[PDB]
């Protein structure tokens, strides 16, 4: 199927895209600094339940995400993981919590969300504090590749489907800039990408934080973009 773009997704709405069996992305149109763009998260079937990766940025959008999941899939979301502390990825956690979803993040993410004044996932994910750390979490592996887009950023791999979701640590091909780098670690980002390459060389589908999916070429693209920004 054609991957949904901002022209299929009005502001405040959410669409799902089935990447593979029991794996979807969720896509929401967001507004920022004069522009609009499509933000991805992930949904992974976990027996007869669903694991959500990342909110849809804010209470209203995350409610709309839960509705679209019920419409298109119809299984209960029982757990959610936020991949870093920024408002776009934890904004909407209170809605998930109120709807009975167990919300998770690393202690690193929880700490930085609190400092920032953002919503804070309730449960803490142990075993991810050091670069290269990985932990199993139901139908996914969570991986802390090192600092990149942020110091806490996690990536998520679905072994059954060979899908890698990079959140904002991986850029789509149409991105030329490094994105919001206020909290990034530019010096460590290319090393962190190399850890991802080394761990998941078998990945077939790579989902960037924003925009169009691709393959492992997205990792090299991301390092190219990051180098360009470093050498500005
Ligand atoms: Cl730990
Ligand atoms: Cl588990
Ligand atoms: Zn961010
Ligand atoms: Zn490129």
């Amino acid at each position: 199927g054609e991957y949904p773009t901002v022209s299929e997704i009005p502001v405040g709405e959410v669409r799902l895209y089935q990447i593979a069996d029991g794996v979807w992305s969720h896509i929401a149109t967001q507004s920022f600094d004069g522009a609009v763009y499509p933000s991805n998260g992930l949904i992974v079937r976990d027996g007869d339940e669903l694991l959500l990766i990342d909110t849809a940025w804010g209470a209203k959008n995350t409610a709309a995400l839960l509705a679209e999941i019920e419409k298109q899939i119809g299984l209960p979301v029982t757990r959610a993981v936020s991949t870093h502390f920024h408002d776009d990825r934890v904004g909407g956690v209170d809605v998930l919590r109120a709807a009975g979803v167990a919300t998770y993040a690393s202690p690193s993410t929880r700490r930085l969300a609190e400092v920032e004044g953002n919503e804070i996932p309730t449960h803490s994910l142990e075993g991810l504090s050091s670069s290269g750390d990985a932990v199993r979490f139901g139908p996914v592996e969570l991986f802390y590749p090192g600092a990149a887009h942020s110091t806490d950023n996690l990536v998520v791999y679905v072994p059954s489907a060979s899908v890698l979701y990079g959140g904002c640590a991986i850029h789509e091909l149409s991105r030329t800039s490094a994105g919001n780098v206020a909290d990034a670690d530019l010096a460590e980002w290319p090393t962190s990408i190399e850890r991802i390459q080394q761990r998941y060389p078998e990945a077939q589908f790579v989902i960037p934080g924003h925009g169009l999916p691709g393959g492992l070429d997205l990792l090299k693209h991301t390092t190219n973009v990051v180098k360009a920004h470093t050498n500005r």
